[PDB]
């Protein structure tokens, strides 16, 4: 008919716009002139609708499409209803099944370009020139929740990059920690049950919280580095744009002289380290449990584009066991005091999806997707997974044609004697279909290893020894990493740690799992260990008390790199802050505040106890973002309350409550003038205290002074006053 | 090596056991003897695993399940790894899957039996004899969600039944509202799609509180009748054993003269009615979201089995035109003013799975499995579920012999020309695979139809109309029911159901989609319009002042079995009360406390600010079940804080927010000795409030008060209170 309102605001501006401010968008409708080379490719399968008639997939056109086909208005449905069958027959077949790990995830478009030629190193083609831009497609992830699981959860991130080179598809599939649990591939699947919900009842989702999990730890002691990680306030990113990424695995990179370099590969994020604290965590599951996957979502349409530098670690050959621990073996991170990351690239994210389901969700990956130029090691996790992504593909996307699938196909050429299989879109013309042939002169062709547009030839490594399933000795260490990692936290970086721990085995039901667990962090430190045993009643024996600590890791005793906070590296642009209304806003205060925020790109949500608007008291009439309960404190970096009338909102529990749990979780908060009446709420000295912005308007160092401690990301020193507070 | 603690405390004890004394385990390893019919069958595809040797799936022993094989120690994994392969390819395949809708989803054996003899009615076999007993296995589940989204979520909640009779499997499937939000099957893609995440982003999860929902429901009036269920705390169920189940559609029952009579089915809950409110439902899909899954098994495991009556409403094939509303149409429920349910019998739940992927995620239920004594309808919206459900199969469960998976087996012979399909398990022997047969002499043979063991004929009913396109007049009625739905809810749920469209229209971002719905709720009532209008800041006009309120359902101004409390029907049996420890519990209230709960069945969770044990003042050891933050009040009925050394707790922030999150959510709190200085935490009178406990020690009449609160379950009478505090 005549649906939309004739006021076209049912459709939101093609430009960038702040979170919450239009609906968001297919970012081909929200952002059409942000192009690469990718998404110019997938334009021949884009379907457009405005102005097209409504048919069936075979192009007839719909009459009706509110009704089934009836012997009578009221009779019954007719089996020659072919419009009905068709519509309930795609429906009834919409599902594809989740991927077995990662199947929670967000994706974006962008591009990736070096600072300068990798040449002397490396002969990828993608990093042979500064000038030389590559489309990219990446997918941040949680490991162990089902597509529909929680975001805020503590788990490990997923961090894949599909790279669209000139020479191939080269997938740099890693995670936001620089080590993984487990040791070898043959293992994978039984790290994997363990953390995964237990197999009788499927519980717990989204959750390394149970007995199952604790056990496995307990028993498998080469899984402590990873579970220090995850303990810590990494496991809660503040979101996929302020959380590090990592190859975790060595590779190797091969020069035009055929030189082999070791590298372990990392992703810097421009926006910097940033983490929830688990109460915030865990209650933003339920609050919003799409809270990762809207933030970036909306931080790019807002122009807020996810930046990540792109850097490696280089070992020359020579130096391979020069090290306390061994290269190849992936729950050993390498220090960066010992090898620093040198800078290589920036990758931008500029766009979104059009549709998550055929972009995002039929995305593939795969560790084993390399291009010339780059090769693998004897990592004996990562060799396991070179069998593994192309398996599970065939069943996930529904057969060996995964890779005509429009966003998994490469932007270069790809020629081969390869035909049919389910789904094959290419139509081949080539006369034969094996090589060597005659009848076409051999095409395609094969092509000789070389400096540029060569052919793949593995780096020739020497191997020697016995056909054996067998461990190396050289991995036989598991405590002196996680030693150095909690010795390179904060005071309260640690304290979060020992609460994780602290929460986790207290779910565990069965109480010698956590005796076992307790008993290995005595291995690693015995002031983590005594902490957690607290916390859990349980007290340290006289030999756990006098187990020697690990050693130090090639003599540092420290790596300040491991920390999320220890070196600042905040950046507030993208960040957000709730202001409080009340029905007569002192409209001074708002245009100091919220031009602040603006020179800053820092982004404002206008709350109040309804929806709809309020009026300032010069008359301007204020837009409402959401209710206090509808957008709880636990969705944005900061709290501003300006002056107006207050005794508006000065008995609303909701508001109250607003700014104790925004308190509780560390967030700067800022009173201005009879808003300051809200200190009596969060039991705050008449004096002031550290953490708190107050003053009698929002006017000059008022807004300086809460951008400050809004860089600083959370107020740490205020933990020990928040134990009290009942929120 | 490797062991189980020497004290066997790895192993739940094989019978019945409170929430959270030991681990949860296997149906067939926690209770060994409870048995019936089905749950026998299925023991050929059972397997153990203690005492045998770890293997590949052909039967070869594993001697070294830790590594992979390769060229040395610390060499390439060999491609000849067949242990290797065949673990890591299972591992890859697992997945299948989720079903389109009703992705989320928990379920339990039992069985059924009828009060007595049907056969006046139905010829069907199952309801023929008191004595004959009908193994069920029945799946409760969410709609919107994916398998790994939240149970509290606010949603229809789906209740599938599937019988295991002597003459072919029955399904009943069935919601938890007795109507559904559209008319005719066409339409479901569409309504789906609505309320499903959004196709640019995939937001949001388990939630109709979006834009696509509500300008879908703007747009179409015939869904405001599930609306109004879905907003109210129906759309928040406290358990799925304080539900209500419904078929929906009317069927017909068939009885051996060939006399049809409609029927609609009802399942009525032993436990009572009950709901959460949102503030708690919302929080504790962050704090649990696994809590109905976990509530449900546990419910099984302590001896709780949810019971459930069947009913029928009985209506004549004579009366099918004399109600003020169409009998076919799905949006209309059928006042049990008018229609009484007729009790029919009863289903007991009492026995959990064994493996949640095998007999939960592979469990296949299809409205279109009856058998002979029932038939269908030309209601228009079952009509198209029964194309549906056998389509999605294929898919899902991988090929047409799904019914060959053991939980959907039928335990009644099956024999039939149908041969092949992807993996076929029965192997024919009959030299025959077509009918009419001589070399079989034409077996299996057709069964005329008949009063008992007879095949399966169709009621004759009369067609007469054109082949149309066309909804039924009559169904064009869409706001009489929804107000008769809400002025039969008592005041306080009013008031829950104006905040459910209040708070979800306040995520609509787009404005005129949240007046277009205002402007319809205007259509259902004034008041209602108005309140949630007033939320959203909207304003009525004149006109919309002055819209008639639809007419009475057939004379009725209310119908007092549409609301979940005002007429009580409360079961404390199953219930559970959180006991908030000191570090010296006074131990003559604990006991008190103890028994009076073990006397009604409700049981304990011991709290405090740690895990391990307190000692009591008597020297009683008292073993931690959580930590006042590790088990929030969301997850109990009541609290209960014992004297004793009150210092220890009176200041921790936990123990306080305890109180006032079970205050806010309107439970019962029962304060004994100087645990009544927690009085002030919730700011509440000197001289006592009604919903409060509270005595000199938890002796006699303190425990009566306590339980009569709990069997009333919520204490309303303190919502004017509750929107002060700030928790
Ligand atoms: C350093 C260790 C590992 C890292 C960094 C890692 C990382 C990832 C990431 C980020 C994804 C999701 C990709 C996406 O968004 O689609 C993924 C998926 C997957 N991983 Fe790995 N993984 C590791 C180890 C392993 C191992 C040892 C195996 C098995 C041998 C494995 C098997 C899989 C499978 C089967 C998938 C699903 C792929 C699909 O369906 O396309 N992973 N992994
Ligand atoms: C009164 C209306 C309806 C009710 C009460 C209802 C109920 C249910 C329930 C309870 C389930 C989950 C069963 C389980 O636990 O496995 C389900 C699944 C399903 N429903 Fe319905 N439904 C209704 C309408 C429809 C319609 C109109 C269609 C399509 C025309 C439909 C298509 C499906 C499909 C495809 C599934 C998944 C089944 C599977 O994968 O095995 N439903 N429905």
């Amino acid at each position: 008919d005549s649906l939309a309102p004739e006021d076209g605001s049912h459709r939101p501006a093609a430009e960038p716009t702040p979170p919450g401010a239009q609906p968001t968008a297919p970012g081909s409708l929200k952002a059409p002139d942000t192009r690469n080379e990718k998404l110019n490719s997938l334009e021949d399968v884009r379907k457009g609708s405005e102005n097209y008639a409504l048919t069936t997939n075979q192009g007839v056109r719909i009459a009706d499409d509110q009704n089934s086909l009836r012997a009578g208005s009221r009779g019954p449905t007719l089996l020659e209803d072919f419009i009905l069958r068709e519509k309930i027959t795609h429906f009834d077949h919409e599902r594809i099944p989740e991927r077995i790990v990662h199947a929670r995830g967000s994706a974006a478009h962008g591009y990736f370009q070096p600072y300068k030629s990798l040449s002397d190193i490396t002969k990828a083609d993608f990093l042979s020139d500064p000038n030389k831009i590559t489309p990219v497609f990446v997918r941040f992830s949680t490991v162990q929740g089902g597509a529909g699981s929680a975001d805020t959860v503590r788990d490990i991130r997923g961090f894949a990059t599909k790279f669209y080179t000139e020479e191939g598809i080269f997938d740099l599939v890693g995670n936001n920690t620089p080590i993984f649990f487990i040791q070898d591939a043959h293992k994978f699947p039984d790290f994997v049950h363990a953390v995964k919900p237990e197999p009788h009842w499927a519980i717990p989702q989204g959750q390394s919280a149970h007995d199952t999990f604790w056990d496995y730890v307990s028993l498998q002691p080469e899984t402590l580095h990873n579970v220090m990680w995850a303990m810590s306030d990494r496991g809660i990113p503040r979101s996929y744009r302020t959380m590090e990424g990592f190859g975790i695995h060595t590779f190797r990179l091969i020069n035009a002289e055929g030189k082999a370099t070791f590298v372990r590969f990392h992703w810097k994020p421009l926006a910097g380290k940033a983490s929830l604290v688990w109460d915030e965590a865990q209650k933003l599951t339920g609050r919003d449990p799409d809270f990762h996957r809207r933030e970036l979502w909306e931080a790019i349409e807002a122009g807020d584009f996810p930046e990540y530098e792109l850097g490696f670690q280089l070992i020359p050959e020579e130096d391979e066991f020069k090290f306390d621990f061994d290269l190849l073996d992936p729950t050993k991170l390498i220090p960066e005091e010992l090898v620093p990351v040198q800078r290589v690239g920036k990758m931008v994210l500029n766009r979104n999806p059009d549709n998550f389901f055929a972009e995002n969700e039929q995305a593939a990956f795969q560790p084993g997707h390399i291009v010339p130029g780059l090769d693998f090691t004897n990592d004996p996790l990562l060799q396991g997974r070179l069998f593994s992504y192309t398996d599970t593909q065939i069943s996930r996307l529904g057969g060996p044609n995964f890779h005509e699938i429009p966003i998994n196909r490469p932007t270069c050429p790809y020629h081969n004697f390869q035909r049919d299989g389910m789904h094959r879109m290419g139509i081949d013309t080539n006369p034969a279909n094996y090589e060597p042939n005659s009848i076409n002169d051999n095409w395609p062709r094969e092509t000789p290893p070389g400096p540029k547009r060569g052919g793949f030839e593995s780096y020739q490594e020497r191997v020697e020894g016995n056909k054996v399933r067998e461990r190396s000795p050289s991995f036989g260490e598991y405590y002196s990493h996680p030693r150095l990692f909690w010795l390179s936290q904060t005071p309260f970086e640690q304290r979060h740690i020992v609460d994780g721990f602290s929460f986790e085995l207290s779910k565990v039901v069965r109480p010698y799992i956590r005796e076992r667990v307790v008993d290995q962090l005595a291995h690693i430190d015995l002031t983590l260990a005594q902490a957690v045993a607290k916390n859990l009643g349980i007290e340290l024996t006289d030999d756990q008390l006098n187990i020697t600590p690990p050693p130090d890791v090639n003599g540092l005793k420290k790596d300040p790199s491991l920390s999320l906070y220890a070196i600042p590296d905040g950046d507030v642009k993208g960040r957000v802050v709730a202001i409080l209304l009340n029905d007569e806003v002192r409209s001074a205060d708002l245009l100091a505040i919220l031009k602040a925020l603006k020179a800053k790109g820092v982004h404002a949500k206008l709350l109040y106890s309804r929806m709809g608007e309020v009026t300032a008291d010069d008359g301007t009439v204020l837009p409402i973002a959401a209710t206090f309960a509808g957008a709880p404190s636990l969705t944005v970096d900061a709290v501003i309350v300006p002056c107006g009338n207050i005794a508006d909102i000065a008995d609303n529990g909701d508001a109250n409550y607003y700014l104790m749990e925004a308190y509780k979780h560390l967030k700067p908060i800022a009173l201005a003038g009879d808003a300051r009446k809200f200190k009596a709420t969060i039991k705050i000295a008449d004096q002031g205290e550290e953490g708190i912005v107050e003053a009698d308007s929002a006017d000059g160092s008022f807004m300086d002074e809460l951008l400050t401690l809004m860089a600083a990301h959370r107020v740490w020193s205020r933990i020990p006053k928040i134990d009290k507070i009942p929120a």
